[PDB]
């Protein structure tokens, strides 16, 4: 219930685009995109456990294959359509996840500034450390001053460009987070708790295209290796953006989207 919303194609389609948003956000992020995309394709965005209008026991365990089955679930509605599964960031960890491990076999994949996760022990120990620490600092000290120090970040440093309309809208949306749901999200399915899935994108067969922004260094570095990997890949970079590409340049990430869902529409 209330966690995924399906918007019918303006024609006749089988295709179905189904949109995964980033950690503290939702399925708004797509607001702006869903029209550009229902002109030949059925769209489905999805609210992740403790996101947006997701409704995710606290009681249970979000990892990912509590995210699987959740995600098996709706898309057996649509599995005889041709699926393409989009994950952005947060989200591309689940859609990594669910190439590898899903039930629903899906059609094509899209990867926007996202990892397979992290390779060596130390270093998912390290980010667990970090987002159990930030996990901790959600649960006591709220929404908002976790928002005022997330927007300093330097993965984010290339919004601090975007019109204030935008900085805005991405502001708004981090703040209407529950902070406790974004605590347990951390815990459950963040970075540090994903299993390492970079040995297994060798399986991923279905055609996939990998986007990162140029601004973005330590994405770009992932998503060319992530390239190399998954063997029917295209990477894309995106210039003159960070890491939240379909926000900084709206237009282009919907050309590139419709233009590889063009391709692959055989």
């Amino acid at each position: 219930m209330t966690h995924y919303k399906f918007y019918e194609a303006n024609v006749e389609t089988n295709q179905v685009l189904v949109f995964l948003h980033g950690f503290l956000s939702d399925s708004r992020t797509y607001h702006n995109h869903i029209e550009k995309f229902t002109d030949n394709y059925h769209v489905i965005t999805i609210d992740l456990p403790g996101h947006g209008e997701d409704q995710s026991s606290m009681d249970e365990t979000w990892n990912f294959d509590y995210i699987t089955t959740l995600l098996d679930r709706i898309l057996d509605k649509y599995k005889d359509k041709s699926i393409t599964l989009f994950g952005y960031s947060m989200g591309g960890r689940v859609a990594l996840y669910y190439a590898i491990n899903g039930h629903i076999p899906i059609s094509n994949l899209i990867l926007e500034s996202t990892s397979p996760g992290i390779k060596e022990e130390a270093n998912q120990l390290e980010r667990r450390l970090v987002d159990d620490a930030r996990a901790k600092v959600l649960d006591i000290a709220g929404i908002e001053l976790f928002v005022n120090d997330w927007e300093k970040l330097p993965l984010f440093q290339s919004q601090l460009e975007l019109p204030v309309e935008i900085q805005h809208q991405i502001r708004q949306q981090r703040l209407s987070q529950s902070p406790h749901k974004m605590a347990k999200a951390l815990r459950d399915y963040g970075t540090g708790q994903m299993p390492n899935l970079w040995p297994r994108l060798k399986e991923i067969k279905v055609p996939t295209l990998i986007l990162a922004g140029e601004y973005d260094e330590k994405f770009v570095q992932i998503a060319k290796k992530m390239a190399n990997l998954i063997p029917n890949s295209k990477c894309k970079l995106i210039s003159a953006t960070g890491h939240t590409i379909h926000v900084e340049d709206s237009d282009e990430f919907d050309t590139m989207i419709l233009g590889f869902l063009k391709e692959e529409q055989n």
